[PDB]
């Protein structure tokens, strides 16, 4: 993991004065990053965006011998509020460094979401740190919240922040700026032309080991079967083949796959646009000094960057409205996209009705604007990066070492834009059939494990998709038994609506508590009688037993599913648990839950 050259050096170098660190995960503080070290030009001064994880940042300790210099941290909370992936060698730093940060100036936006236990963790520890190492904060630490929306909170954080940046530097506020300029290859060879493939040329094709996120494995489709029983929603198991990849998984781990998006929205916005998606070309930063030469894989035609490398699905960001504004001939609807990037008024209001409610994407957005004809080679340096979609692991590696197992739902809903919306990675996956069925993936590995001795009893709360890792827990402690390991007691809480609807893996599962593998299987059918019935109802039944697990066996408890709702009642059930067989008041029953649910016991998402 080779660091870049010092990043003051650079900006010595370029002539910057600002530059903007993103935290990410998929994407998002990236975004705000670049939309920040542009917005640094129309105010006198120069930025870059860096990823923390090429710099070595005790170099911030060397920022002060640049003049009106300024540092902005953009970072995502992760996991259990850890940092991002690409942010952990930093958040290992501000642990162990004691350097002196005298006469750095900083300022950090925060990305989280309130329905998580640890709201904005990372935000505000690095805001803290800089401080304790003698740093002086520029501005206010922004809490950006996902829960509500995030877009806003960066609009209301970014209006102050920038005022309050030239009123302490003293410079002044001063046009559709690009970033990328189009080249078209007329003679051009189809073995120089990228297709889909994220890191070097050919690396799909030409398969070679190590795999990770840059060089992801093409896993051939053995298995897609119909879990649900009904016909209401779409559950599938996959199955994709990591034979000779030399991937390492354990149960509790994740899988991380690059989809493509359908074949007919891209058409059509080929269509909608008059473009020609079979040109071939690249877009070159106009910054020869950056090493982002792309904004993805060149040279390719727009119809591989707008089905592999762009997303084209979800709502539009501010930025992007505004930066389209301009292509729009009728003057309402230029004013309308133009107001979109408002903090507050009518357009802020439109912004959040008419795009991010209704869920228009790009394409609803080209049909119920019809005045707005951009071109597409600034419409694909506009447009984000398409992401990985992350699925928990569905096998154990000790029982399906060459197959990594995928439980999904299909997301397919009718929005208020009256358009019906496909998930793009579900509607995808969805497709594959068992050349062979390929599915660029690759593993992350995560803390979310079964306990280290077999004698430590399990207690999974996993109702709908939520079992996804519990399948691979419970294929693991089967396996255990019959190689003559002693093996605590195992109890899955699992929910659906109906037994006859959408019970998970009911076949599979049966058999795992015949053959005393599950030592409880205690299913919750939300919808088989006028009332609900949830797993938290099933874990206060079993509470006089639960406790016993926990406080007298050392019972690792583990959470998988929706984090909005469903992990709440589940905590708070577990909490009215521990006050009555403490006992103990509600104050010391929630310090007990929370010690008991240390990283690696919530595997959350929404
Ligand atoms: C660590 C982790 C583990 C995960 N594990 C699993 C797993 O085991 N199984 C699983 O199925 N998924 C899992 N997911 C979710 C998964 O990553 C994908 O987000 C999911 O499959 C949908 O991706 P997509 O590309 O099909 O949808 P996208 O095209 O990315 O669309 C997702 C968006 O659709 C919108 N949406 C969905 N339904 C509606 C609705 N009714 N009304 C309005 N908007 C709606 C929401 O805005 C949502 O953010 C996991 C996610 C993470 C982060
Ligand atoms: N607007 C949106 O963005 C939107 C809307 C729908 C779904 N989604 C997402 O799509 C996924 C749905 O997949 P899924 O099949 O796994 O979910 P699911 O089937 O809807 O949920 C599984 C089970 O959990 C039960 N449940 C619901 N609320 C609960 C609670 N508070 N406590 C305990 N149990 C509860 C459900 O009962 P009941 O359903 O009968 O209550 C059901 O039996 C989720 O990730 C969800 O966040 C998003
Ligand atoms: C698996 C997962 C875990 C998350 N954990 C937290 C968390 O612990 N605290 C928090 O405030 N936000 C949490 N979030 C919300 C994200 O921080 C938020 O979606 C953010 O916008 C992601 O930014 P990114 O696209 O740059 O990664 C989590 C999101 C996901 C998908």
């Amino acid at each position: 993991p080779v660091k870049e050259s010092s990043f003051v050096e650079k900006m010595k170098k370029t002539g910057r004065n600002i530059i903007v660190f993103y935290g990410s995960q998929t994407g998002t503080a990236e975004e705000f990053a670049n939309r920040l070290s542009k917005d640094a030009h129309r105010y006198g001064m120069r930025g870059m965006s860096a990823d923390p994880e090429e710099y070595d940042l005790a170099d911030l300790s060397s920022l002060p011998e640049i003049d009106k210099s300024l540092v902005v941290f953009c970072m995502a909370t992760y996991g259990e509020g850890d940092p991002t992936d690409n942010a952990q060698d930093f958040y290992d730093w501000l642990q162990e460094t004691d350097v002196d940060l005298t006469g750095v100036k900083f300022a950090v936006f925060g990305l989280g979401n309130k329905t998580y236990e640890h709201f904005n963790a990372m935000g505000k520890y690095v805001d803290q740190r800089l401080e304790q190492l003698g740093a002086q904060r520029i501005f206010e630490l922004g809490l950006g919240d996902d829960d509500g929306n995030l877009e806003e909170d960066f609009i209301t954080w970014r209006e102050q922040f920038w005022p309050a940046v030239c009123e302490f530097f003293g410079v002044e506020a001063t046009s559709s700026i690009r970033q990328y300029e189009l080249v078209v290859h007329e003679d051009m060879d189809v073995a120089k032309v990228y297709t889909g493939e994220m890191g070097r040329l050919k690396s799909y094709e030409n398969q070679k080991p190590p795999f990770d996120a840059k060089n992801p494995f093409l896993a051939a489709v053995t298995a897609n079967r119909k879990l649900n029983q009904g016909t209401e929603r779409h559950l599938m198991h996959l199955e994709l083949d990591i034979s000779d990849s030399k991937i390492r998984y354990e149960s509790g781990d994740h899988v991380a796959v690059y989809p493509a998006n359908d074949s007919a929205l891209v058409n059509q916005i080929g269509e909608i646009l008059g473009a020609d998606l079979d040109v071939i070309m690249s877009l070159n930063n106009l910054d020869e000094e950056s090493n982002k030469k792309h904004p993805f894989p060149c040279p390719t035609t727009y119809r591989t960057a707008l089905t592999y490398y762009l997303d084209i699905t979800n709502p539009p960001r501010t930025n992007v409205l505004y930066e389209l504004a301009q292509y729009a001939s009728e003057p309402s609807e230029q004013e309308h996209l133009h107001k979109m990037a408002s903090s507050s008024g009518e357009g802020k209001e439109l912004y959040l009705s008419w795009v991010v409610e209704a869920r228009r994407h790009i394409l609803a957005i080209l049909q119920d604007y019809p005045s707005l004809r951009p071109p597409i080679d600034h419409l694909c340096e506009l447009l984000p990066r398409l992401q990985a979609r992350y699925y928990s692991i569905a096998s154990s590696s000790k029982v399906h070492p060459n197959s990594v197992h995928i439980c999904a739902v299909a997301v397919e809903y009718e929005a208020k834009s009256g358009r019906v919306n496909k998930g793009v990675a579900t509607s995808w996956l969805r497709a594959k059939e068992p050349g062979r069925a390929l599915v660029p993936m690759f593993v992350r590995k995560s803390q979310f494990r079964l306990p280290f001795k077999s004698t430590t009893p399990v207690i999974m709360v996993g109702p709908g998709t939520g079992i996804a890792p519990f399948m691979g827990f419970i294929q693991e402690r089967a396996w255990l038994r019959e190689q003559g390991k002693e093996v605590g007691e195992t109890l899955l809480y699992y929910g659906c609506r109906r037994s006859d609807e959408d019970y998970l893996y009911r076949e599979e599962l049966a058999r795992f508590h015949k053959d005393g593998a599950l030592t409880q299987l205690n299913v919750a059918f939300s919808r088989e009688q006028a009332h609900k019935v949830y797993v938290q109802h099933l874990l206060k039944r079993d509470r006089e037993h639960l406790w016993k697990l926990i406080h007298e066996g050392g019972a690792h408890i583990y959470v998988c599913g929706d984090a909005r709702n469903m992990a709440k009642d589940v905590q708070n059930t577990f909490y009215d648990i521990v006050a009555e067989f403490g006992p103990m008041e509600h104050t010391q029953a929630v310090d007990y839950v929370k010690k008991l649910m240390t990283k690696g016991r919530y595997s959350l998402w929404s």
